């Protein structure tokens, strides 16, 4: 688990739902 | 678990819901 | 699990749903 | 599991649904 | 599992559905 730059996400079972229109 | 730049998130089972319109 | 640049995501069972129109 | 450039994703059983129109 | 350039994805059973019109 290592992040150098921005906009990075680490995590198991990390669900993500985008914004519906 | 290491974060260098900004906009970084680390965590297991970290669910995320975007803003619905 | 190593991220160098931005816009990178690591995680097993990490489902992702895009924003429906 | 190694990512160098951006726009990279590593994770088993990582389903992805595109945004329907 | 090694990614050098961008737009790369590694993961078994990683289903992907394109956006229907």
């Amino acid at each position: 688990v290592f992040n150098n730059c921005s906009e990075v996400q680490i995590g198991n079972y990390n669900s993500l739902v985008a914004p519906p229109r």
